[PDB]
């Protein structure tokens, strides 16, 4: 089409063919090899780099994160892919579930938590349950490095949960810890 940033996550599938988006395909590979490291996702990139990433993303160019002159600037990566989420014109969670996902997560036991939350997750629209399901699997192994990048579930979903799941960190670290039952 005309543009991945900014485009309705829907469209963008339709379009691309994709399972989930090239871009989120890219940069969880990219970071999954070669960013375990300390402060992944609460770093920042620098400006103008997460800029070019995204201009080259943006009209569909995969560039090669794995060699230089990307491979040193991991956090831009990272910002890059928090940003593709932040400017879906309807968030990842979508704007119809919302009010949904936070009731779920308000239930008083684990146990109805997961059976509201999975209620929620499996009305999600395909290309929403496509990514969300391979984001979340995503930040899961991500976790298990936390002794190294010092990001445990919570954090990593304190990060997220704001590009996310808008009209909240509690409902990320909810599905984020259930990862497996949930989309199994």
């Amino acid at each position: 089409g005309e543009r991945v940033f900014g485009c309705d996550l829907g469209e963008h599938l339709l379009n691309s063919g994709f399972e989930v988006p090239q871009v989120l395909q890219s940069c969880t590979a990219f970071i999954e090899r070669y960013g375990i490291v300390d402060g992944i996702y609460r770093l920042s990139g620098v400006a103008s780099n997460i800029q070019r990433l995204r201009h080259e993303f943006d009209s569909e160019h995969v560039p090669d994160l794995t060699k230089e002159p990307y491979v040193q600037d991991i956090h831009s990566v990272g910002s890059l892919c928090k940003l593709y989420f932040r400017e879906l014109p309807n968030p990842l969670l979508t704007y119809q579930l919302y009010e949904k996902f936070s009731d779920a997560v308000s239930a008083a036991t684990d146990e109805e938590r997961l059976i509201k939350i999975h209620d929620v997750i499996q009305q999600l629209p395909p290309p929403h349950y496509r990514t969300l399901e391979f984001l979340m699997r995503h930040l899961s192994l991500l976790a298990d490095y936390c002794s190294i990048t010092n990001m445990h579930a919570k954090n990593l979903a304190i990060v997220w949960a704001p590009n996310l799941l808008r009209s909240q960190s509690v409902v990320v670290e909810f599905i984020l810890n259930h990862v497996d039952v949930l989309f199994s």
